[PDB]
């Protein structure tokens, strides 16, 4: 159906912002397509952020991508597989994952995920 | 153990591009010094050892509220319990799921009345 992104969240006075994780609804991620992929991001250069944040989340869809920056993932649910020189690493609910800058990889899941993702620059 | 060794340390994998995987359930902590008097567990996963931009690692104590200012910007995702974070009077409450931006150059209190174990994610990495 419609997949508007969008979250609640708190800023405080000095710029501490608190995203409430049950309340993000996922948007489609384009570069995924024909696969329905959640993507939100939460924390970006509008925040006064180096570092972009978001949330990922999908079902059962692997997809190729080309990351043109460094990017940390948490794995909150599931298990992410990312394939990168022919090898496939797997992260589980949990885990932490490192994809260093220039990594043309496939993005992954037999299963389910959500992950937060965190890149640098967030540009 | 709170008042025994606490030395940190975790379990990984690393693919032969340089994608790392930490087993986030074979982290033990180590204690922060910059918390101290209180107890305080600390684990750095990635590093610019790892040729990251960004530092990560997961942290997690009971009960304690500690002053810390920073250096770098930072993102943290709550995994377990609440962490409380007071910058300007106010504090803000991350339960788990949650996700929180904190500043580069804040003067925080980290704390939690209860029990916390979050990730946090630093740039820049090298900011010690």
């Amino acid at each position: 159906g419609t997949m508007q992104p969008s979250f609640t969240s708190v800023t405080g006075k000095g710029g501490v912002k608190v995203i409430d994780g049950s309340s993000v609804k996922f948007g489609r991620f384009d570069g995924a397509e024909p696969h329905c992929v959640g993507l939100t991001d939460l924390v970006t250069e509008q925040d006064g952020s180096s570092m972009a944040a978001g949330f990922m989340q999908w079902d059962n869809a692997f997809f190729p991508w080309t990351l043109n920056y460094d990017e940390i993932d948490m794995v909150l649910e599931g298990e992410l597989h990312v394939r990168h020189e022919g090898e496939t690493m797997i992260a589980k609910a949990g885990d932490v994952m490192f994809i260093p800058k220039g990594s043309s990889i496939e993005f992954g899941t037999p299963t389910s995920v959500r992950f937060l993702y965190v890149a640098w620059p967030a540009n």
